[PDB]
């Protein structure tokens, strides 16, 4: 398990028990602890431990969490330079998981491979 800390603003990814996704700064938040499970090399589903919900990306780029697994709940995890990680949707293949600088998430339909918003340094 671990926390994903976004390089764009220093916000940790957070999955609430209601299915709401956002980024926090409080590093002791219980909702940022996540669990990543591999569906084989490169693919992973991300799960918010407490909430018990999986991060899912919708077709309009919005980000949210679902009690159950769906094709919108798997991401290609790629290790970048300096150890930052990026999560791209296995279904909306050119869309990444990302947070803006204000802390709120950023529509996957406005992301890209060289954005600071998609970078996450994982912290146990
Ligand atoms: O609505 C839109 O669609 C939209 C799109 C348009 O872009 C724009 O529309 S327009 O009409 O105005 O044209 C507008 O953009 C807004 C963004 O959508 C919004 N994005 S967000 O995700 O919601 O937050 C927001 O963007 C801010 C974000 O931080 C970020 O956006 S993102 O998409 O990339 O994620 C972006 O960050 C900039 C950063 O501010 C720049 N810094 S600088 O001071 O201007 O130079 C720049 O950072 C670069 C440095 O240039 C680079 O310097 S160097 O010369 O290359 O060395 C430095 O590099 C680091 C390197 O990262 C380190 N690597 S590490 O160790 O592995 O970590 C290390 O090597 O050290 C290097 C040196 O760092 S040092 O300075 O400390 O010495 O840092 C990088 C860096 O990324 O940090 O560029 C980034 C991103 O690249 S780019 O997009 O500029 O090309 O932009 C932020 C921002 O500009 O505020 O706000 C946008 C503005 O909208 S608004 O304010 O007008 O409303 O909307």
């Amino acid at each position: 398990p671990k926390r994903l800390y976004c390089k764009n603003g220093g916000f940790f990814l957070r999955i609430h028990p209601d299915g709401r996704v956002d980024g926090v700064r409080e590093k002791s938040d219980p909702h940022i602890k996540l669990q990543l499970q591999a569906e084989e090399r490169g693919v992973v589903s991300i799960k918010g431990v407490s909430a018990n919900r999986y991060l899912a990306m919708k077709e309009d780029g919005r980000l949210l969490a679902s009690k159950s697994v769906t094709d919108e709940c798997f991401f290609f995890e790629r290790l970048e330079s300096n150890n930052y990680n990026t999560y791209r949707s296995r279904k909306y293949t050119s869309w990444y998981v990302a947070l803006k600088r204000t802390g709120q998430y950023k529509l996957g339909s406005k992301t890209g491979p060289g954005q600071k918003a998609i970078l996450f340094l994982p912290m146990s």
